[PDB]
């Protein structure tokens, strides 16, 4: 099919998302950066997905429709969750935009999240299907996971949401790696997980792995643990995670594996935006995504940032040791704070 733009698609029903395109990467993401908004749509993106639980509804209780856009229609509801602090803000930023292209919600946090990935170098080359109907109901709480939950009660609730296993909870908090805390720490807003929050790649899988030794702001917060580097903050899960036997390996197989990080990363992401749909019921709109850009330069694709060597790291997998990664050359540096985005 051929759009009215010129560019052509696999099925004319996706040309309508050009229009779409064009709006959010100049209006949303300030000129198609990997920024502030980009990193809050992906966020929304597992949010909304992430709610579905075929056992509540074994119970005989509504578990949530999945990716069905319920935390935009409903978000007087959902955004109050404690799991979904801060999105309020992030609904208020998308909702606009999908009243004015009249695309359902489930569809746009999928666009958005798809997109704002696409924006972040060394991305997958991210798919996109359209057919989410307007959510019935709104989610019920206790289905979104807490930084201060344990690594069973998370693997248990990605088993029910989706029958995810525990390898592939660690490839869908790859997307730590484009991201910032703005409310675990009182104190200061925009802490990264990573010290590279502009670039999708296997830094928050080493640097989560390094000893934890000082807390980046203040201390005593809940689901926070200590980070192994200045402006940097780490999560309780995400430490256990990167220690625990059952998922230790995993979470260090992505460092230096870019191919890995990517492919896996690409498919859990489809999984996620496709909870509680039947994809044969979805259109492919994949090629209405922008092509992914590379990382800049001509580094090694995993590193440990100036300061940090191999003593700093926490070997935690038994089979495989820590990989010898080249250390950037310098004094350490503090990782610079993303601010939110500015309502
Ligand atoms: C165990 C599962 C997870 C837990 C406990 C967790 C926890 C957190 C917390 C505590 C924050 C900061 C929120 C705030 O301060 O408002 C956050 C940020 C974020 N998370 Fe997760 N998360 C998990 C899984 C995921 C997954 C699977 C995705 C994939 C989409 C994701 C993507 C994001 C992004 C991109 C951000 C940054 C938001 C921004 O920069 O504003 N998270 N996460
Ligand atoms: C990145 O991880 C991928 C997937 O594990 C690795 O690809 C496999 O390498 C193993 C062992 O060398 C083989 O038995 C498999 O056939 C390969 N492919 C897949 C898709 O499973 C690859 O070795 C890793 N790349 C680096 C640079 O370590
Ligand atoms: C440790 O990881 C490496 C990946 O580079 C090897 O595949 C090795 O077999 C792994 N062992 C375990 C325990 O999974
Ligand atoms: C170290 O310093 C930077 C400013 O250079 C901050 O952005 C960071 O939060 C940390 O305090
Ligand atoms: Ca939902
Ligand atoms: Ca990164």
């Amino acid at each position: 099919a051929t759009c009215a733009n010129g560019k052509t698609v696999g099925d004319a029903s996706c040309c309508a998302w050009f229009d779409v395109l064009d709006d959010i990467q100049a209006n949303m993401f300030h000129g198609g950066q990997c920024g502030a908004e980009a990193h809050e749509s992906i966020r929304l993106v597992f949010h909304d997905s992430i709610a579905i639980s075929p056992a509540m509804e074994a119970k005989g209780k509504f578990g949530g429709g999945g990716a069905d856009g319920s935390i935009m229609i409903f978000d007087t509801i959902e955004t109050a969750f404690h799991p979904n602090i801060g999105l309020d803000e992030v609904v208020a930023m998308q909702k606009p935009f999908v009243q004015k292209h009249g695309v359902t919600p489930g569809d746009f946090i999928a666009f958005a999240g798809a997109v704002a990935l696409s924006n972040c170098p060394g991305a997958p080359q991210m798919n996109f299907f359209t057919g989410r109907k307007p959510a019935t109901q709104p989610a019920p709480d206790g289905l979104v996971p807490e930084p201060f939950h344990t690594v069973d009660q998370i693997i248990a609730r990605v088993n029910d949401a989706g029958e995810f296993d525990e390898l592939e909870l660690v490839w869908m908090l790859s997307a730590h790696s484009v991201a910032a805390v703005n409310d675990v720490d009182p104190t200061v807003q925009g802490l990264p997980f990573d010290s590279t929050p502009g670039i999708f790649d296997s830094q928050f899988f080493v640097e989560t792995q390094f000893r934890g030794t000082l807390f980046p702001g203040s201390g005593g917060n809940q689901g926070e643990v200590e980070s192994g580097m200045a402006g940097e903050i780490r999560i309780q899960t995400d430490h256990t995670l990167a220690r625990d036997s059952r998922t230790a390996c995993e979470w260090q197989s992505f460092v230096g594996n870019q191919s890995k990080l990517v492919d896996d990363f690409q498919f859990i992401f489809l999984a996620l935006t496709q909870l509680g749909q039947d994809p044969n019921a979805m259109t492919d709109c994949s090629d209405v995504i922008p092509l992914s850009k590379p990382i800049p330069g001509n580094g090694p694709f995993s590193f440990f940032p100036p300061g940090k060597s191999h003593s700093d790291i926490e070997q935690a997998c038994a089979e495989t040791p820590f990989p010898s990664l080249v250390t950037l050359p310098g004094p350490a540096t503090s990782v610079a704070r993303i601010p939110p985005h500015k309502a």
